[PDB]
């Protein structure tokens, strides 16, 4: 039920305002199709050497940097941009915030 | 509040939760292309008159009813869904809330 609306210059890099509290841990995902039954694809944990039959790639450099989290300012197409927030490093209790973009 | 996140079953009718305070006046818009520099197109205008210069009518199935405002649960392609909330009937002091959908 929590939503973060942010404005950025379309087609240019955008350092996202992380909506989690500043001392909370944050993990970034795409919820495929913005559907709750669909997978949460974790964004900034890419280890090479996957042999999975399903692999996610970044043709257009949607994710520009992981530190700090920076995206190309563009309409989400695979699904919704979602950050998961926790006081605990192990994410024992967490809340998810969707990040929505208005274009300047 | 700038962002309202709501859940509905995709392609089924959905009565949109008005995120404005219950005693506030509210008008529904599409913001073309989700761009701040684009026009707001007012939805569900009853009749052209002193309060509404132009009646906009969708040619497809996005709007199910205008009383109460009911959509076919989907994200709009023309732009973002925005509600303008005002304590006053003249809409001189107001705030806009963007409505976005998670799909069941
Ligand atoms: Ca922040
Ligand atoms: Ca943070
Ligand atoms: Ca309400
Ligand atoms: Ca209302």
């Amino acid at each position: 039920q929590e939503c973060s609306l942010q404005s950025c210059a379309q087609h240019q890099p955008y350092v996202v305002d992380d909506p989690c509290p500043i001392h909370f841990y944050s993990k970034w995902y795409i919820r495929v199709g913005a559907r709750k039954s669909a997978p949460l694809i974790e964004l900034c944990v890419d280890e090479v050497g996957s042999k999975s039959p399903i692999q996610y790639i970044d043709i257009g450099n949607y994710t520009v940097s992981c530190s700090p989290f920076t995206i190309n300012c563009q309409e989400p197409k695979l699904g919704s941009l979602v950050v998961r927030c926790s006081f605990y490093e192990d994410f024992l209790e967490y809340h998810d915030v969707r990040v929505v973009l208005d274009f300047i």
